[PDB]
């Protein structure tokens, strides 16, 4: 159990855009020896197996329940929706080694049940932000 992340998705087909809001996380795994992590969240837009664009939040120091409230806009033509995946990875920044992966969420029509439900809800509710909590998976 790696933690959970609360995020919203808002897709506007007329503008060919999605807004991904990384809201907050809870109960993150501690990936530093003293019982904390320094979390930031990266958001990768994929088209088929290609990386299109990457965005990331600030880093919160020594915080297993960070609150971000950061909003990221991506261009996504309606014609590319079926081939789109949004991969969200919560990371632990480290000074003296490679940053550690806390966990990931994959958003598309071909992911886990909660993820697919959130994606379909976004599609069904154009221009409405839809927020859900997801379990982070290693
Ligand atoms: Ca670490
Ligand atoms: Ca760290
Ligand atoms: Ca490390
Ligand atoms: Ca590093």
């Amino acid at each position: 159990s790696r933690g959970e992340l609360l995020l919203s998705l808002c897709y506007n087909p007329s503008a060919n855009s999605i807004i991904v809001n990384i809201i907050k996380a809870r109960n993150l795994k501690a990936m530093d020896i003293g019982g904390t992590s320094d979390p930031y969240v990266k958001v990768w837009l994929m088209y088929k197996d290609k990386r299109v664009e990457k965005k990331k939040t600030v880093t919160k120091k020594r915080n297993l329940n960070p609150i971000f409230n950061e909003s990221f806009a991506f261009d996504i033509p309606t014609e590319k929706l079926r081939e789109t995946t949004i991969i969200i990875t919560v990371m632990d920044k480290d000074k003296l080694s490679r940053n550690d992966v806390i966990g990931k969420i994959y958003l598309s029509w071909k992911s886990g049940p909660g993820e697919v439900k959130h994606w379909k809800d976004m599609i069904a509710r154009p221009r409405q932000p839809v927020a859900q909590w997801h379990q982070l998976k290693a």
